[PDB]
């Protein structure tokens, strides 16, 4: 490449790999931003257990991060507590049109995504990145989200100052040589980050944590397939596969090409003749997602494994077969709860090779947290994720509420057989839920794709906050036209498509006790499913889909369960229930509201009229 002094080529700076190696348009895109950036160094990661381990020590060394001494090769991170989570009003999508982006709600903000105008995220851009990496190494990241050369994978190149981010990204993708190799000349998406703190420091460093929060920015480009986030070295803002890859660009790109991107897991499960199904499931937090994805069921001769927890993605095959893919290749999981009496196929998966994020210390080098139900041996104590000595009896928790493990896939002890097979698993059912108090039985099926498509749009995450497919916070386009792309999966001739479910693990007796044991005894909604798609007379109509019939449920065992009021359907609930989800819809999406969606409200309201 021509020049007139030596401001362009960055070879110099090259302290592993070589920029010649490149594919072209990844050379660029390095160099470019190499340029804008002005990184110290340029280190292009080979994902070696060589390299992991060598930055981990180095992390270790400038106290980054610690050592658990308990466990075979985990770590711990303690942040700045301004940056412990995923911050949606940081979170942007940039498009021409903000219609094209999110509905236009009838009066106040978009519950539905947040856009901005590509002016001022040019503005926004310039204000942050210009010599944002000064003093750092920049680390080139070469990730599949997907199993390596799977038709359904997509490829990434992350670059970031953070060896944080590095660490993670090599537990949470497939990172390294091997996926240069397989990209190739071909296309992928151009993921930039910053923690946004050059050298030498203008702020204090808190707690060893770089981090910029009053210029965080996490924002999404789909028409250039860019990534771009400044500021938070935290989950989801910083590890661009997992929700900005997986969820806002998959979703668009999903909508362009014919297919699915979802917040859903994936689970494989067997009958006692042997027989296997696959599923997937979204739930909005707090719902039951974690203990669903991992469950040790409680019926004889049943078996559940785990093909993901968190994103599926779908697309129908020739022969009409929904396949879905885990495009991750870990667990980046909420530790808080995790019990080891209630869970205890998560912690197998999190006792070595793994990296926790602001929980608790024990002083035998372990791990603590709220909900953990492990007691401690007496004298062993513990110190809090903001490096404090930690009682039971004090008023703050011991580990941040959104501090998470992040773990290697293959290491959990119920992971699928198939969990990478390139083709995908041939998805079944699909089953929505949420946490529900009152009024939402057990478990129902819905009556057509249409009607199902509808149960998704009128999820709940908690008692009163809508989380429509469990995919509020990640929607990458307008949720009208989400629906729309939905629901045109029944025209596709020869379509196979999955008996969709909603699912309440969490409805409360008259003294808000939970009417369902739960957890492993889930496993007996999963035999009903099961054998709903087997196509068992197993139903009863009702106003608001099908429900187990009379003594359908293999309840041996659960002593006296409360059928009629688990599932119970009252036409007051259900009134509300609709006129709520007919003002919902009218305020958040109206305009873009698919025909088929409005005439699903008619019909559920003319239903519940006839009660
Ligand atoms: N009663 C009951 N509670 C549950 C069940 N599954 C999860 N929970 C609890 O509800 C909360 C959310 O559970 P979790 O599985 O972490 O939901 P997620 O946030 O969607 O992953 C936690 O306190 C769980 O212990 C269940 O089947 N029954
Ligand atoms: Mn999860
Ligand atoms: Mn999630
Ligand atoms: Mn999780
Ligand atoms: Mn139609
Ligand atoms: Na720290």
């Amino acid at each position: 490449p021509p020049q007139l002094h030596n401001g362009l080529d960055f070879s110099a700076k090259v302290i592993q790999g070589s920029l010649d190696s490149l594919p072209q348009e990844v050379r660029k895109f390095v160099e470019g931003n190499a340029q804008l950036c002005q990184p110290e160094y340029i280190h292009i990661c080979d994902g070696s257990e060589e390299e992991y381990g060598r930055l981990l020590a180095h992390m270790q060394e400038e106290g980054v991060i610690r050592k658990l001494k308990k466990y075979d090769n985990c770590w711990l991170a303690l942040t700045d507590p301004r940056d412990v989570a995923r911050i949606e009003s940081k979170t942007v999508i940039i498009t021409q049109e903000q219609r094209d982006t999110v509905p236009i709600p009838k009066s106040g903000q978009s519950q539905l995504g947040r856009w901005m105008s590509e002016e001022d995220f040019e503005k926004a851009f310039n204000a942050r990145f210009p010599g944002c990496m000064k003093g750092r190494t920049m680390y080139v990241i070469p990730f599949s989200m997907g199993p390596l050369g799977s038709p359904l994978a997509k490829i990434g190149i992350e670059l970031t100052d953070s060896p944080y981010v590095v660490a993670s990204m090599r537990i949470m993708t497939r990172m390294g040589t091997s996926v240069l190799e397989a990209l190739g000349d071909g296309e992928f998406i151009k993921c930039l980050h910053s923690v946004g703190c050059p050298l030498p420091l203008k702020k204090p460093l808190v707690n060893n944590w770089a981090c910029n929060p009053e210029l965080t920015l996490i924002a999404h480009l789909p028409d250039r397939r860019e990534i771009i986030s400044f500021g938070s070295g935290y989950g989801g803002n910083s590890l661009l596969g997992k929700k900005c890859f997986a969820l806002r660009i998959a979703s668009r790109l999903a909508k362009e090409e014919g297919w699915l991107a979802e917040h859903m897991l994936i689970l494989g499960i067997t009958n006692p003749e042997g027989k296997k199904k696959y599923l997937a499931a979204a739930f909005p937090s707090a719902c039951g997602k974690t203990n669903l994805a991992m469950m040790n069921p409680t019926l004889p001769g049943w078996k559940v494994e785990c093909v993901g927890d968190d994103i599926a993605w779908m697309k129908f095959d020739a022969q009409g077969n929904l396949r879905a893919i885990n495009p991750e290749n870990g667990f980046f999981g909420v530790a808080p709860g995790t019990s080891v009496k209630t869970n205890p196929n998560a912690i197998k998966t999190i006792q070595k090779n793994t990296i926790f994020t602001n929980v608790a210390e024990t002083s035998d080098g372990g791990v603590y947290w709220e909900g953990i139900d492990e007691p401690l041996a007496p004298g062993v104590t513990i110190t809090s994720w903001k490096n404090k000595e930690w009682r039971p009896q004090d008023e703050e928790p011991c580990a941040h509420p959104n501090s998470r493990f992040c773990t290697p896939a293959s290491q959990c002890p119920i992971i699928d057989p198939a969990w990478e097979s390139p083709e995908g698993v041939p998805i079944e059912g699909i089953i929505f839920g949420g946490r529900r108090p009152a009024g939402v039985p057990l478990v129902y099926e819905a009556l057509s794709w249409q009607h199902g498509v509808f149960v998704g749009a009128a999820m709940r995450s908690e008692g009163i906050m809508h989380d429509p497919f469990a995919m509020r916070p990640f929607f990458g386009y307008n949720f009208g036209k989400y629906l729309a792309h939905w629901l045109s999966m029944a025209h596709r001739p020869a379509a196979k498509l999955p008996k969709i479910f909603h699912v309440n693990w969490f409805r409360k007796d008259k003294n808000g006790k939970f009417l369902w044991p739960g957890f492993g005894e889930n496993s007996r909604v999963l035999e009903w499913m099961f054998g709903r798609i087997e196509g068992e007379d197993s139903a009863k109509l009702t106003p608001i889909g099908y429900v187990p019939k009379e003594d359908a449920l293999n309840l041996k065992g659960l002593g006296d369960v409360n059928v009629e009021e688990l599932f119970g359907i009252s036409k007051e609930f259900w009134e509300k229930e609709v006129e709520e989800i007919d003002k919902y819809l009218e305020d958040q999406v109206n305009a873009d509201l698919p025909y088929e969606i409005e005439r699903e409200l008619r019909a559920l309201k003319q239903r519940i009229s006839q009660m």
